[PDB]
DNA sequence: CCGAAGCTTTCCACAAGATATATAAAGCCAAGAAATCGAAATACTTTCAAGTTACGGTAAGCATAT
């Protein structure tokens, strides 16, 4: 991910919307060094997080009302405090990065 | 009549030798098969590198409420 004259360090999305989308009509979620072979200027470490991070569809996400406390409390009554912990291996993509 | 120059081989002698059984106990040497075991190569288990994906840790620059 790093001296590669072939890589592109940028923020925004160009060509990305077709380039990486296109794998979720092709590939699985395995295998990923597949895609790199054809998308430049991307590397698999960065593009398996943001796929993933990007096309997740089951997350808390909205203004916070006066019910999602008690989701936050529920949340962290599960295993524990979950952010760090051993127990955010069993979190269903509820890693601690977020 | 004085002087000068030419022991290996091939056969008779016939009296011994040679090749022949025959037990017969005894161990060994000696070549041909049958059984046995050592060296190991073409294979199988396990060890060990080597890159690689699932799973996160902090941190930085932009949207929007007060």
């Amino acid at each position: 991910k790093s001296l590669d004259p072939g890589l592109k360090k940028g923020y925004w999305a160009p060509e990305e919307d077709a380039k990486l989308l296109q794998a979720v009509a092709k590939y699985g979620e395995q295998d990923w060094f597949k895609i790199r072979e054809e998308v430049p200027g991307r590397s698999d470490a960065q593009c398996r997080d943001r796929y993933l991070r990007r096309l997740h569809f089951s997350l808390k996400k909205g203004r916070w009302n006066l019910k999602e406390e008690e989701q936050l409390i529920e949340l962290i009554e599960k295993y524990g405090v979950g952010h760090w912990a051993k127990i955010a291996s069993e979190l269903p993509h509820r890693s601690g990065s977020q």
